[PDB]
């Protein structure tokens, strides 16, 4: 099977091909041109190490410049990545690339499948879809994004309902929830407070700290999109949430590092930033039912794991 | 109350401009850079009628290439209808001026907007975010696009709540259902089918004709965007459904066209366009309700207003 990822530079894309490649029946080419929050000097380790095994490719390209006729050509299954993440940078002057490589490439990417006959095109979106909700979202609820971020998000979903409706690309919609673990983009919160707590300065804290995420462990968040691709159900037109083991606040993630490190961070409680929801929860049920998911990792076992990493990184 | 109607020279844009200058208190600020479906030579004459009344203002200018901060500094309602429409021409390549002009203007406005302290923000949206559905639809309705254009409107739709829940902009957002009259643009079916009748040409019809919309008269839709404005009651945050008297077929209306014209049609069936609904019919519940709004222009006489528009027009 030949497997396109975009995006695949990135901090779940780069785990996304590492266990692709492990099934030796997988090919797999990356494409990625080293944009958005995180620099290109903390990417380019893991494609060098890809590159070793003869069955990846990488082109270092914006899919916006590329000829994509010739890209899909021999692919089986996309799964799209390729997107600027980051609710809090969306605001003003900053928008116009999540346009861009958010709905833009998406629509770009959709065309060019109509000449094709893919087996599944895995578009990756996100539970900033929703908003504000109360209780576990699940998937037919009315999303109501709360940050510019969002919103082209859900228009990259909405792009995928129109292809799949009109030309029958067989589009799976995979909602993570704040996906956290080694490798974590350095703009997310888990990867600030870490390296704040190493370098003993103050923990950025963005409103109270009460704030809680359904965190979704990297290598929980993969064994989901992997099985979007190997399960057995017809899986096509469905919109998944893939969200993690255990809910928490900011507060209760400093407290679980504090003991893992043995640190007595000292709290920078900030003002809150615009387009956050107080509190993220999935309704991971449907993921359960098509996908066999069960996420398994707790998050002291994750946060002992991107303690380590962040260590190693800044040391 | 000065007004500032974005899209003030396309087809609803300078209609909505006309009957608000019947108001003597208020002063309307057009902005348009004359782009879209409708050529230039058809929008400019409504600029000039428009700028007999001292209270109108009219600014050639992109929105994303003004300066914002000074169009808006005596503002006190935005009507947002600047747009590139059009289901059919929203595919492929031609994709991406819908992104630019129904999504990063409509972020510009709202940025625009944060601090000033407006009254109103009504944006103009379509029934085209809602996809195929059987009887009316309400609002509260998970909105599933079947067409690009469609998702672009509706992503202008999220930004004016992304703005209103964080920012506090007063919004208001319309959902006008396939528009007719005078003015329309040239690439709607009314405009073109007339045309085409008038001239001889054979009548196009996408598909077998029996598609159905409900066809709001222009004067009726301004009566309920205006009302938007005038109402006592509290809509902010809320989207309002627009609709017309009576739905019909293509079928139906080229029968009209007719008895109007009194010529016998020649009927040129071509393929279905992708990213078009079978039916469209808005419950107008809430826009009875909000706006006290009523459809009152039979589509017989509203297609007879069109047909001399368009045949005084060419
Ligand atoms: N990280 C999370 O918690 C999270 C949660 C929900 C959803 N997601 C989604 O998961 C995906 C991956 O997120 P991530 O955290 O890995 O982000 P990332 O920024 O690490 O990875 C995305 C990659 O996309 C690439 N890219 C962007 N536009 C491109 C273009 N035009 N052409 C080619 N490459 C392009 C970037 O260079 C980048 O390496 C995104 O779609 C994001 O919206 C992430
Ligand atoms: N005609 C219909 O049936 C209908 C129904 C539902 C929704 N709508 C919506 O109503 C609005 C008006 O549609 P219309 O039929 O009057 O279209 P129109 O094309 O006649 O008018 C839109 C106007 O916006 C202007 N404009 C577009 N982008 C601009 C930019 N960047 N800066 C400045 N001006 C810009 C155009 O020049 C044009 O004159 C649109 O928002 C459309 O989506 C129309
Ligand atoms: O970008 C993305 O791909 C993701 O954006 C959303 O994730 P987020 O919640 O933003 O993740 P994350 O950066 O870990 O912030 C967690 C919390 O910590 C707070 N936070 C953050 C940083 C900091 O220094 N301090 C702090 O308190 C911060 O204010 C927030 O309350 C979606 O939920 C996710 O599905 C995906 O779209
Ligand atoms: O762009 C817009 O602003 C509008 O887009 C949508 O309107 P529509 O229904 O597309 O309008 P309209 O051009 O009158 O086509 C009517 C029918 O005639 C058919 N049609 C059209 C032309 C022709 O020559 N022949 C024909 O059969 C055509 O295939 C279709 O089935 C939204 O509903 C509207 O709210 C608004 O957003």
């Amino acid at each position: 099977m030949k497997i396109l990822v975009t995006g695949a530079a990135g901090f779940i894309g780069s785990h996304l091909c590492q266990a692709l490649l492990k099934n030796s029946a997988y090919h797999v080419v990356g494409i990625d041109h080293f944009i958005g929050p995180t620099p290109a000097t903390l990417k380019t380790g893991n494609i060098q190490s890809l590159e070793l095994n003869s069955r990846f490719q990488f082109i270092r390209e914006d899919i916006l410049n590329t000829d994509l006729s010739k890209l899909l050509q021999d692919i089986d299954v996309v799964y799209h990545l390729a997107a600027i993440p980051g609710v809090r940078t969306s605001w003003g002057k900053d928008f116009q690339p999540y346009v861009t490589n958010n709905i833009m490439v998406t629509q770009q990417l959709l065309e060019a499948c109509k000449h094709i006959k893919l087996d599944k095109f895995i578009h990756i979106s996100t539970s900033s879809v929703y908003g504000e909700k109360s209780g576990a979202v699940s998937e037919d609820l009315l999303p109501i994004p709360l940050s510019p971020y969002g919103v082209t998000k859900l228009s990259g979903e909405h792009l995928c309902h129109v292809y799949h409706k009109n030309f029958h690309i067989p589009i799976v919609i995979l909602r993570y929830f704040t996906v956290y673990g080694p490798r974590q983009r350095p703009d997310m919160a888990f990867h600030r407070l870490i390296k704040q707590m190493l370098e003993d300065k103050p923990l950025t804290i963005f409103g109270d700290g009460t704030q809680t995420r359904d965190f979704t462990y990297i290598d929980d968040c993969i064994r989901g999109t992997v099985a979007a691709l190997e399960t057995k159900k017809n899986i096509i037109g469905e919109v998944i949430n893939i969200g993690g083991k255990e809910q928490a606040s900011i507060l209760d993630i400093i407290s679980m590092l504090e003991k893992i490190s043995g640190k007595s961070a000292t709290k920078n409680f900030l003002k809150s930033v615009p387009g956050e929801p107080k509190q993220t929860w999935a309704d991971i049920s449907k993921a359960s039912t098509l996908l066999q998911y069960s996420p398994t990792v707790s998050l002291s076992d994750g946060l002992e794991a991107e303690y380590d990493y962040i260590k190693q990184l800044y040391k």
